[PDB]
């Protein structure tokens, strides 16, 4: 056409961009998020945003089948005055760590688990621009871990689950949040 | 806020995700990348790209301040159909961490050092699409590693450095990569 054709160029204006992950596996492209609520589910029915079912995986591990049936509904995140919220939409229980939630002095982030139904904030501006974890070593020298939340659907991890790290669920979220 | 409207939250098409960082602290809004090529850069003539001199970074250190102007004309980062290529236009080496850069046996990721006027291949799509290091612990339970490349500008980082991380350096870039 005229305007149809022309590819524009990026931008600093996506507030966040969500990789799904498969245990060790990447899943489909990023999603670079702009409006300021995106849901993220199975099926095309159940929401609008970020579609799981639709991707293509190489993971065909039965665990991974079922945990992939149980998302559903998923969840929604959405930017809020006090900040960015995730909301459990889903039949099940998901679990998220996120520098922001945890008192900066702690020497390790917590997983923390949220209902269906219920939310948390996954992620406060103002505390990310001036967060020092001076106890935490593996925080000071990887500071990306300042801005980047990792949701898993139905299974935990860390301390007090059976699967030591994050790489090991069946079905999970990397979201890397925009300074804004 | 009258009218209906086809909302898209977000979208798949940019191909990376740069921020750019001053030591421990992160600098200005992240840039999503659409265009095929991309200069960063502290002072380009005419130069259209993502401009580090714009800036206004908390980070006062005159180490830094030095390190920034020297990185003048920067870097181009080029998405080709076989990977993605780095050059240096500055007239100091660049130092690249890469995990399709390396030999997938070894035990750790090595840091590549680029000289003013050459290119590296900094991402192949092939290569991560399934990248395993079974070597490499840290890897294996952090495989968004797999997806993310470190440029650190003048100054190197690692084995054969005083600065042990990549967090230690003066200015550095932290690149995530979409897949294909
Ligand atoms: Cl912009
Ligand atoms: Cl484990
Ligand atoms: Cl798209
Ligand atoms: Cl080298
Ligand atoms: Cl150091």
């Amino acid at each position: 056409s005229d305007s149809q054709l022309l590819l524009e160029p990026g931008d600093r204006s996506h507030w966040c961009v969500v990789a799904y992950w498969e245990e060790k596996t990447r899943v489909g492209r990023l999603y670079c998020v702009q409006e300021p609520s995106l849901d993220i589910f199975y099926d095309l029915p159940q929401g609008n945003g970020f579609c799981l079912g639709q991707l293509n995986s190489d993971n065909k591990s039965q665990l991974v089948q079922k945990v992939r049936s149980k998302i559903g509904c998923g969840i929604q995140l959405t930017r809020e005055v006090d900040g960015v919220w995730v909301y459990n939409r889903s039949s099940y229980p998901i679990f998220i760590k996120s520098a922001t939630l945890d008192n900066p002095d702690s020497r390790t982030l917590l997983v923390h688990k949220v209902f269906p139904g219920f939310s948390i904030k996954a992620f406060d501006y103002e505390k990310a621009y001036s967060l020092q974890r001076p106890n935490d070593h593996e925080f000071m020298q990887q500071p990306w871990t300042g801005f980047t939340v990792q949701i898993s659907f139905v299974k935990g991890w860390g301390q007090c689950y059976t699967r030591q790290f994050i790489s090991s669920c069946p079905c999970w979220l990397e979201v890397i949040f925009n300074s804004r």
